[PDB]
């Protein structure tokens, strides 16, 4: 490069990782410096333009200098943002003579952004924990049954009329004829969970698990809460859960261990007392009286047999919010006795909230997604950090959860159906999450990523739940058409990307599943063992994951989009190391050229694939590899 009137794109960068940003989440006091990329020489001047919030205005801050990276390739300029409480947004200029490019979370541009800059929000923290770890995600009745004499058997009750029915572990999930789906159970409970802790922690190395509803309710998912208080009888009782909590946060069976539990707080079952649409209860429910003393925690437009509820389903009464300060977001969040503190306080303690259907959340049966909305997740976090500041906090949300996130005042995190589950489906499988035809090429699915990416603050990103298939959707085997290569690929991307690998049980192994309820199958427990070649590579990964810090909270580069090739690199990097991912989306074996001097991997220094194990020498700032159809490197140094 030179001065040429012209910035050249390809040697510009940057993003809050470690190499460039000094305070990814600073606090009031902190002043930000980053640091801009170029080519040695490239520019002529560089600017920081930055929209604080606090003044409602723009501010200029000149870049200088900084130095040359090892490889004597670049060009390192910085700037410092100011301390202050204020969120703030920004952006760079970059000149070179009569040429002038703009940069921001959307990468480099001709013209000025307006949108997807870089954020600055102080005092906003996520859990690093979070940041660092990988989930595990269980659906408790079909994991593994630690004890039988809890099972639901066939006919045990009713629910609506309708007998439950019990199933032969590894049987059919869909109820035959005369029974509810919804009423199916395998017997999968705590207790067994607690057993199994050791292939979660140690032959897996996930350390943080995620379960769906565990608290009382009639149903096998358990989303129509009948008493938040206790554990359901089928999965054990409050005592079981202690132990369980124990045994995941002791170091003894494997590495710390951190708990999520699903909050579903929009609605309650029409089964709990409050509403107790069917008598089950002595006391006077919303839908039996008008003078219940619950009646103002719901909505009714005509009462008592039309009322607000999830999406039309009457057997998900709405939960009226009101105001602040009411009942209802007493006995959710601000009571020490709420659902959301008892079990972040002791005797649980647990580590975080997956919040259900967080969208709809609102007052007087609105659809949420509005002012009201966002002040009550708003109160949620001021409650759940003040019992614990590292408490997790991630919501339900299947598109650009930016509303909940991007002023830190909410979430910390939420379900990445946008930014990762869509678009790795569509690429690798050419279906979408649902199962329908829906491919994109390499250059798209690149460009998906990072506008999905720049949707989200920094530690954000990184704390995103990015899990390949879950509850909701059909999973990723049955949309890969059985090929397990198919989720080999995945899995690569997967433990290698920015945000919380997730694992939705049974997918390290290669489950398949439909549509719900057939993608909550029970758990093959003789599929579950390193003689596996999913498990076996899921461990590897977790492995290498938990190796490099890079991979957690380091940069994020794009290297190749080959579409000819269908070959997508990317580099992972920090102030330690520099790990350059090469993915193969086609049927067919190809020899890729890396570009890792993009990377600043010095000529002459050694790379190793840690999937293959076969070690690679830096040469003229690139490394041959021929990579398997449907497989990738990872070629770490
Ligand atoms: O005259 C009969 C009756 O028919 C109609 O009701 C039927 C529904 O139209 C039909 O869709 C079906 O409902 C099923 C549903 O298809 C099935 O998927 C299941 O849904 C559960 C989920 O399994 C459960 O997980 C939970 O969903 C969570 C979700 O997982 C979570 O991530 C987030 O999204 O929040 C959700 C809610 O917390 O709950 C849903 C709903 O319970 O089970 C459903 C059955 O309850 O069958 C219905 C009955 O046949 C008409 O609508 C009705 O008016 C008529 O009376
Ligand atoms: O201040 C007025 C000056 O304006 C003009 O200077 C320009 C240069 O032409 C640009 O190239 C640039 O200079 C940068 C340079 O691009 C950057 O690489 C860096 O240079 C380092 C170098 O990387 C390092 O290896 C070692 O050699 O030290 C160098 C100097 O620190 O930093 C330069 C900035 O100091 O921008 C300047 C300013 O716009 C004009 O040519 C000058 O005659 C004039 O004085
Ligand atoms: O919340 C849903 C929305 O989420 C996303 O919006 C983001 C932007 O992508 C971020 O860049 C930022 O926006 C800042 C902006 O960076 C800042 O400059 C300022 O906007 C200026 C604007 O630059 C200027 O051209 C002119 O229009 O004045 C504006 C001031 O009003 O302030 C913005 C914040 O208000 O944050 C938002 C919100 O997190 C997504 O891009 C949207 O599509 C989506 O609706
Ligand atoms: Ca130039
Ligand atoms: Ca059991
Ligand atoms: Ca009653």
């Amino acid at each position: 490069a030179a001065n040429d009137n012209n910035v050249e794109w390809n040697g510009l960068f940057h993003d809050q990782g470690p190499l460039f940003d000094n305070a990814p989440e600073p606090t009031s006091t902190q002043s930000v410096t980053l640091k801009l990329r170029t080519f040695k020489g490239d520019i002529t001047s560089a600017n920081i333009k930055y929209w604080d919030t606090a003044d409602n205005a723009f501010h200029w801050v000149p870049m200088v200098w900084d130095s040359n990276d090892p490889t004597g390739t670049f060009d390192y300029w910085k700037g410092t943002i100011p301390a202050s409480p204020s969120i703030k947004y920004y952006r760079f200029q970059i000149n070179d003579g009569t040429s002038t490019a703009w940069y921001n979370g959307n990468g480099p541009s001709s013209t000025e952004p307006n949108a997807d800059d870089f954020y600055i929000i102080p005092n906003f923290k996520t859990p690093d924990w979070l940041k660092n770890g990988v989930m595990y995600q269980i659906f408790p009745d079909r994991f593994y049954n630690g004890d039988s004499s809890n099972d639901v058997q066939t006919g045990s009750y009713t629910y609506n009329g309708t007998p439950t029915e019990k199933k032969a572990w590894g049987s059919s999930v869909y109820a035959d004829p005369g029974y509810d789906n919804s009423l199916v159970f395998f017997g999968g409970d705590l207790a067994g969970i607690d057993q199994k802790l050791g292939y979660i922690k140690k032959t897996l190395g996930a350390n943080i698990l995620y379960l769906n509803p565990i608290f009382k309710a009639p149903t096998n998912h358990k989303y129509d809460t009948q008493d938040y208080m206790a554990v359901d009888p089928a999965f054990g009782d409050n005592s079981t859960l202690q132990t369980l909590i124990n045994d995941i946060h002791s170091t003894a069976n494997g590495p710390k261990g951190y708990l999520i539990l699903d909050g579903v707080f929009n609605h309650t079952g029409d089964s709990h007392p409050w509403f107790d649409k069917y008598n089950n209860f002595s006391s006077q429910g919303a839908y039996e009286s008008q003078s219940s003393p619950w009646y103002n925690y719901y909505t009714f437009y005509t009462w008592p047999d039309s009322y607000a509820s999830f999406l039309g389903f009457n057997s998900l009464p709405k939960l009226n919010y009101g105001n602040s300060g009411s009942a209802v977001r007493g006995v959710i969040y601000n009571n020490s006795n709420s659902v959301a503190k008892t079990y972040l306080n002791p005797p649980y303690s647990v580590d975080g909230w997956r919040l259900n259907a967080a969208q709809y959340v609102d007052a007087n049966g609105n659809n949420g997604s509005d002012v009201t909305n966002h002040q009550i997740w708003s109160e949620f976090r001021n409650a759940v950090k003040g019992v614990n500041s590292n408490a997790a906090i991630i919501g339900q949300y299947w598109g650009n959860a930016n509303p909940w996130t991007a002023q830190g005042n909410q979430w910390d995190a939420a379900t990445n159906f946008d930014g990762f589950t869509q678009p790795v489906s569509e690429w690798i499988t050419g279906k979408d999450y649902q199962n329908n035809s829906a491919s994109i090429s390499t250059t798209q699915f690149d460009s998906w990523l990072r506008g999905t990416r720049a949707n989200y603050p920094t530690n954000v990103q990184q704390s995103m739940m990015n899990f390949l298939s879950n509850h909701d959707i059909t999973r990723f085997a049955t949309r890969s058409g059985g090929d397990l290569w198919k989720t080999y690929l995945a899995l690569i991307f997967q433990m290698t990307y920015v945000g919380t690998p997730t694992i939705y049980y049974g997918d390290e192994y290669g489950m398949q599943g439909g549509a719900d309820p057939d993608n909550r199958r029970s758990f093959d427990w003789s599929q579950a063992t390193p003689s596996n070649s999913a498990v076996a590579l899921t461990q590897k990964l977790i492995t290498i994951r938990n190796q490099y810090p890079a991979l957690r909270t380091g940069s994020f580069m794009t290297l190749i989009t080959d579409d000819t090739n269908k070959i997508y690199s990317y580099g992972r990097f920090d102030n330690v190391n520099r790990i350059a991912v090469v993915l193969n989306n086609d049927s067919v074996s190809h020899t890729v050229n890396v570009p890792v001097w993009q990377l600043s991997m010095p000529n002459g220094s050694t790379v190793t694939d840690k999937i293959t194990g076969h070690s690679y020498t830096v040469q003229n700032g690139m490394v041959t590899v021929a990579v398997d159809g449907h497989y990738g490197a990872v070629l770490a140094q």
